[PDB]
């Protein structure tokens, strides 16, 4: 599969209530709402070698990792993680994330290539499933 590009958002669905499970306060979560309105994401992939930035007008992230090596990021509400990539089928990768301190709900965050050459986000904590879908621009 080839996830490169530059990403736009054409849907955004859930995303107050993933950070609700995660415990994101009220006026915090009004401000992240908004400003994930309009995500650009930039992808460049070399075969199992991915890198992601994902630029909001309130936080911007940028993360290399390569499928089946444990890397270290953060979690959607910021806190650190180590995480791992597999390809849960051809198109679609899924990452399981785990608190480097502390508890909290499972998250996880999933990316998939779909046939209509659009690309399909979901960003979970728990039950609660966040779902972006994106266009190259
Ligand atoms: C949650 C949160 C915040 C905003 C986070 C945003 C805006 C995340 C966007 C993520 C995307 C857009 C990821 C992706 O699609 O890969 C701020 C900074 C207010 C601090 C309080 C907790």
């Amino acid at each position: 599969p080839n996830f490169s590009g530059n990403w736009k958002i054409i849907r955004s669905e859930n995303f107050e209530e993933l950070l609700k499970v995660l415990g994101v306060n009220v006026m915090l979560r009004k401000i992240a709402v908004a400003a994930a309105s309009k995500p650009a994401v930039e992808i460049k992939q070399e075969g199992d070698t991915f890198y992601i930035k994902v630029s909001t007008t309130v936080r911007t992230t940028e993360i290399n990792f390569k499928v089946g090596e444990e890397f270290e990021e953060q979690t959607v509400d910021g806190r650190p993680c180590k995480s791992l990539v597999k390809w849960e089928s051809e198109n679609k990768m899924v990452c399981e994330q785990k608190l480097l301190k502390g508890e909290g709900p499972k998250t996880s965050w999933t990316l998939e290539l779909t046939n209509d050459g659009e690309l399909i986000e979901t960003m979970t904590a728990d039950d609660v499933v966040c779902t972006k879908v994106f266009v190259r621009e």
